[PDB]
């Protein structure tokens, strides 16, 4: 089945967990404590010396986006054709780019950079509002009329930014409605409300 | 029916150009000068305000990795099955991570950071040598027995690092042989030796 090996935080596993939950998939959580990680052996066995580590049978994967694409590919959440698949990648790449800036702020310089980051936020979110407006008026998903792995990753990105900058989605009606709509999906709603998700910190350094 | 819109540098288009050339594909180059870019209109029309922009018929793509995955998917350079496809993604994600560090060094802190970067390089290259050793003794490609988009991206990464740190591949026999081998592919060899590639700077700020 599936096993996700990660630190006791949402971080880069939040999106893939939402995907698994919403798709009614069963998985195992292997929690890595800071003490275990600092021991060194685990880190050394990780391909790029990082987590998450993912196991699907005897297939061992590293890199959050590789895991998302793998699940999207095997679970049929990667567009209806090659054209949609490319657009899904384009959205995910954009989500990844903003995620990198977010992580840099959180772990590198939260105190000094928070204000500039928040001022620049609207410009960073606009592309996703635009994509939504060009797809069935933003009434369905980020790409096409079926959910994709990019939806889960984008949803997570939006959720964590609302925590960082409450109200950042007020200027974007499509993204706002999108978050509410996806968050309302039965299995996803149940997961997002569960202790498994709720009692885990977004990040590892206590900042959000 | 392919069109690459980019600045007059190799940068993030080097790998996809190598792919197109080696696969015997025809494409058009739309060069964007710094003056044109600074005018603002083009940038504003780009999804994430960045290049490269790619056109395949009426499909317009942004993000170098989206373009690579699109071409890999449509040209059959994405593994023989889902398992290999995941491995290809894992390699490409790793290449992207090192590329980001490389770009950061080149554009934001070349002078002061070059030494630390080069010292850390072997550790960054090791994962790729390891992947190679686990696949047919590193005699074929990075994943499986057929070329993938990840090979072109990794090859580019290796080539630009040889320029940055001559001899960095001396400690990695599989990667060294890999570079020589792939660079020897007829169409790729011809392209790499052509003015089209040779007369373009690796980066935009004159550093390499
Ligand atoms: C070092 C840590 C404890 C083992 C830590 O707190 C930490 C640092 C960076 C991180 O992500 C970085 C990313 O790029 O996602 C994460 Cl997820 C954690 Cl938990
Ligand atoms: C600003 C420039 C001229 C229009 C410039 O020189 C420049 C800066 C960053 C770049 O890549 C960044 C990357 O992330 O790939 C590139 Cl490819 C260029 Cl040409």
């Amino acid at each position: 089945p599936y096993t996700v090996v990660y630190f006791p935080v949402r971080g880069r596993c939040a999106a893939l967990r939402m995907l698994l939950a919403d798709q009614g998939q069963s998985w195992k959580e292997e929690v890595v404590t800071v003490e275990t990680w600092q021991e060194g052996s685990l880190k050394a066995s990780c391909l790029y010396g990082q987590l998450p580590k993912f196991q699907d049978g005897d297939l061992t994967l590293y890199q959050s986006n590789t895991i998302l694409r793998h699940l999207g590919r095997t679970l049929g959440l990667y567009g209806k054709d090659q054209q949609e698949a490319a657009l899904v990648d384009m959205v995910n790449d954009g989500v990844e780019d903003l995620r990198c800036k977010y992580i840099s702020l959180i772990y590198t310089n939260y105190e000094a950079g928070k204000d500039d980051y928040v001022k620049a936020l609207p410009g960073q979110l606009k592309p996703f509002e635009t994509l939504l407006s060009q797809n069935q008026g933003g009434k369905t998903f980020i790409v096409g009329d079926q959910i994709s792995f990019a939806d889960y990753n984008l949803l997570d990105l939006l959720l964590i930014h609302e925590v960082l900058a409450p109200g950042c989605l007020d200027a974007f009606p499509l993204l706002s409605a999108y978050v509410g709509r996806l968050s309302a999906r039965p299995k996803l709603k149940a997961f997002l409300a569960s202790p498994e998700y709720v009692n885990l910190p977004i990040n590892g350094n206590g900042k959000q």
